[PDB]
């Protein structure tokens, strides 16, 4: 589980979104993985805006945090997995790292601010669905 916070914004993987986050949708894609409501509160969150390709991620999995290289936003072929089945999921990056279920939604972050969210593993890789295309989350 996890979330970005950025404005009156709450990012967070589609497959985990809430009652109450379909009830305050702003945007939802499920090719990305991804899905915004609206907050009473603000978040301090920063996003990125940059083409870094070297980060630190949060795994909950092992409670640690580590350094990363990871490719650049694709549309890629996601293996069937015990509870999902296989399907292709766009502005995906990869990184070599372990990543269970119940890890996405953790931080994936580079020197200039939140890059992604943990979306998708499994054979020693995880995937993140990348959130610096979205300009829109820094205004309104
Ligand atoms: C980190 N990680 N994540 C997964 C995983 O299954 N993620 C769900 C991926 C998913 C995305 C979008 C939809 S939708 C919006 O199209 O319904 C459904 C599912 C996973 C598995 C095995 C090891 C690691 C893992
Ligand atoms: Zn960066």
């Amino acid at each position: 589980s996890g979330a970005i916070y950025v404005g009156n914004y709450r990012v967070v993987n589609r497959h985990l979104a809430t009652h109450n986050d379909w009830a305050n949708l702003v945007w939802e894609d499920s090719s990305r993985d991804l899905l915004v409501s609206s907050t009473t509160a603000q978040g301090c969150d920063t996003i990125a805006r940059c083409d870094c390709q070297t980060g630190v991620y949060y795994c909950s999995s092992r409670r640690k945090h580590y350094p990363v290289s990871f490719s650049k936003p694709s549309l890629i072929f996601v293996e069937a997995s015990e509870y999902y089945p296989a399907r292709y999921q766009s502005h995906l990056m990869l990184a070599v790292g372990h990543s269970e279920p119940g890890d996405c939604g953790g931080i994936l972050r580079c020197q200039h601010g939140v890059v992604g969210i943990v979306s998708t593993g499994g054979n020693g890789l995880v995937g993140f669905a990348d959130v610096r295309d979205l300009l829109w989350l820094d205004e309104e």
